[PDB]
């Protein structure tokens, strides 16, 4: 049945309620960046090397000094219990099985402690939104710290929610038996999230956990994050759900890698569906990629097992792409592989 990520999305459309599928699928406004996140990867062509000996392809790498089994990690996607009853518990168990990391949404349908309990041995990080209530915000960080999360991904591209048209048409809401368990979405954001935050707030947040700035699209902003003692950059346009008409993340990734001059790790999300997508981002300088929507589609198919399958498909696609490209490990993936 389901042999590639696209298949999982098709299945999901077939089993999910419309307002839920649309919430997860949608981009902002006319969805130009949504389409481009995908299309851009196709414009970067691969130049494989032959005869390199690829008999035992090692996908292992590290993320902020924590080993992972592959440079493909789960990105924050809110409210996963809308997709499968088990939601984030399923996701973290799948990550534990695979040996990769999970970035937990601040707006998760399961709490920080809950997810830690379901995936003790999993590498886990907290995506943080800066709430107008800074005591709320601080408590989220302190609970992450206590419950063994290894980094904070602070989202910096959402002072307001992007305008996702289908959510407006559908009057998007949580299903009744569900809540954001650590405590319509546009209005939520307007009420709860602080549109005033600045670089001064980044200074405030600089916990001893590593901090990654999530949502950077400009080299000058990347340099500023370095200057503020952050420990990484997640090149992200928020799944094309915030400002429409920004470039594809794979197209802005070279500027940002350049700008940071190797001082922090650079990650990418947005449009990763295939193992060659992973290869291209590593070639251009990313240490690892995050996948958002594919994980929700995995949940929609079969909860933990579905997410494990989506990650295993990506792992195998990436292995094959590495092998056919002449790469026996992630350290040998270089910029001559792409043009
Ligand atoms: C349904 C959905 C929910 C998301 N929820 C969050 C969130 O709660 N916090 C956050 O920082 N980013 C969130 N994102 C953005 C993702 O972390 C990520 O940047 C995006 O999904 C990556 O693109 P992809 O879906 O093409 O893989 C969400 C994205 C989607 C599609």
């Amino acid at each position: 049945r389901l042999i590639c990520i696209n298949d999982y999305e098709q299945h999901a459309k077939s089993v999910l309620p419309k307002s839920i599928y649309d919430y997860y699928r949608s981009g902002a406004n006319d969805e130009e960046t949504l389409a481009d996140n995908i299309a851009a990867f196709s414009r970067w062509k691969l130049y494989p090397r032959m005869l390199r000996n690829v008999a035992e392809t090692d996908l292992s790498t590290s993320v902020l000094g924590q080993r992972v089994s592959m440079p493909i990690c789960v990105g924050a996607t809110a409210m996963q219990r809308m997709a499968h009853v088990d939601g984030e518990l399923a996701t973290v168990r799948a990550c534990q099985s695979l040996g990769t990391g999970m970035m937990l949404s601040s707006w998760a349908t399961s709490s920080i402690e809950e997810v830690a309990e379901a995936g003790p041995e999993a590498l886990r990080w907290l995506q943080l939104y800066i709430y107008k209530d800074r005591e709320v915000t601080k408590k989220l960080v302190r609970q992450a710290e206590k419950m063994g999360y290894k980094a904070i991904f602070v989202t910096v591209d959402t002072p307001y929610l992007g305008n996702r048209l289908d959510d407006v048409r559908n009057r998007f809401k949580l299903p009744p038996q569900l809540r954001m368990k650590n405590f319509g979405l546009a209005a939520y954001v307007a009420k709860a999230i602080d549109p005033s935050i600045s670089w001064e707030d980044i200074k405030w947040l600089r916990t001893s956990l590593p901090i990654v700035a999530k949502g950077i699209l400009r080299g000058d902003d990347a340099r500023e994050a370095v200057k503020h003692g952050l420990n990484g950059i997640l090149v992200s346009n928020h799944g094309a759900r915030q400002l429409d008409g920004v470039p594809a993340t794979i197209d802005v990734l070279p500027e940002i890698v350049e700008a940071v001059e190797g001082k922090v790790e650079v990650f990418l999300d947005g449009g990763v569906r295939k193992g060659t997508d992973v290869l291209k981002a590593l070639a251009l300088g990313a240490k690892a990629v995050f996948v958002g929507r594919p994980i929700v589609w995995g949940l929609a198919f079969q909860g933990e097992k579905g997410v494990q399958d989506v990650l295993e498909i990506l792992k195998e696609e990436f292995r094959l792409a590495m092998a056919l490209s002449g790469c026996q490990n992630v350290k040998v993936i270089d910029k001559t592989l792409v043009r």
